[PDB]
């Protein structure tokens, strides 16, 4: 089987996207944020603490007749950004564009942290990261492309995302009129649950490339690129009037400038950001100063691999029994 799902910004900024995903019997459609960087497929549901749902479409286990409580499951999470949320469980067939899973877990919010209730056009997360992420318990829960993995065509999905456009995620197949010239494939760690991988170095506009392993994760549910501090202040350096504001909390750029491509390895292969995809736009409404697209990573921990840069490649998340990482063009 296959499955193609068409993802789409949710604001001006591409901060994030969402792709419609069908729950329940009948279908209940909700828009969730496809989030290789975590592992619970979780919604605003029926049972979500009602103040903290502002516009978001809920998922309602009870009108659903393939829906079944995973009796003493629960789950919580919390994300990078630190938003949080929480719940109990249910199993139910989940869809994405055209592949089913039955018995997925759908991990049902009681709660969610304001920067979720914040967001009406996110109705909840579906995670891609590897299942030992998952935090449901007593028993971890499998992904949705964990459980769709066997009949799947190819164990693979891929991301294609759009520059304030929409994209594509696809399930079991590579679409090879996706992507120019070849696909580069690239080894993955996954000790720590994430799609980890080392970048062969960067460059900054047309400057020459450094070579230098960067680890980090190809992680679509993180908008920005955040990478070692020398990087982004190589980065940076050649956009006059730019500076790290930890007022902000992170670089920040007159409006009126043009900025610098930034270019990362892969294997002897090279995927070029172009400049405008770096630009988030006005720090504040009607602000001159503009946010920055590459973030430095000192003090998350982990380089990642964000939306920034994962736009700028067709991508191929290979879950053979051994995995890895394909960046191609496009």
């Amino acid at each position: 089987s296959t499955g193609s799902a068409t993802t789409t910004p949710i604001d001006s900024l591409d901060d994030a996207y969402i792709t419609p995903v069908q729950i329940g019997t009948p279908a209940q459609t909700l828009n969730l944020d496809f989030d290789t960087g975590s592992s619970d497929l979780w919604v605003f549901s029926s049972e979500t603490t009602a103040s903290e749902v502002d516009g978001q479409t809920i998922y309602t286990p009870s009108k659903s007749t393939t829906a079944k409580l995973l009796s003493g499951a629960t789950w919580s999470i919390s994300y990078g950004d630190g938003s949080s949320s929480s719940g109990d469980v249910y199993t139910d067939t989940v869809s994405v564009g055209g592949l089913t899973v039955t018995g997925q877990a759908v991990e049902s919010a009681k709660k969610v942290s304001s920067s979720f209730t914040e967001d009406s056009t996110i109705d909840g997360l579906l995670g891609l990261a590897f299942s030992t992420l998952n935090t449901v318990s007593p028993t971890q829960q499998k992904t949705f492309f964990d459980n769709a993995k066997a009949s799947l065509d190819s164990p693979v999905f891929t991301a294609d995302l759009g520059y304030h456009a929409p994209g594509t995620y696809n399930f079991g197949f590579i679409d090879t009129t996706a992507y120019t010239g070849s696909i580069t494939y690239t080894a993955v760690s996954t000790k720590q649950g994430f799609w980890e991988w080392t970048s062969t170095g960067y460059a900054v506009g047309s400057g020459t490339f450094k070579s230098t392993s960067i680890d980090g994760i190809a992680d679509t549910g993180t908008t920005l690129l955040y990478l070692p501090a020398t990087v982004v202040s190589a980065y940076w350096a050649q956009v006059s009037g730019a500076k790290s504001s930890s007022s902000v909390g992170g670089y920040v750029f007159p409006c009126s400038a043009t900025l610098p491509s930034f270019t990362f390895g892969v294997g002897s292969a090279r995927i070029v950001i172009p400049g405008d995809y770096i630009d988030f736009g006005p720090i504040s409404t009607g602000s001159s100063s503009c946010f920055g697209g590459i973030q430095s990573s000192a003090g998350i921990g982990i380089n990642i691999f964000g939306d920034v840069a994962l736009k700028a490649a067709f991508v191929v998340f290979n879950g053979a029994t051994t995995p890895t990482l394909g960046f191609a063009s496009k």
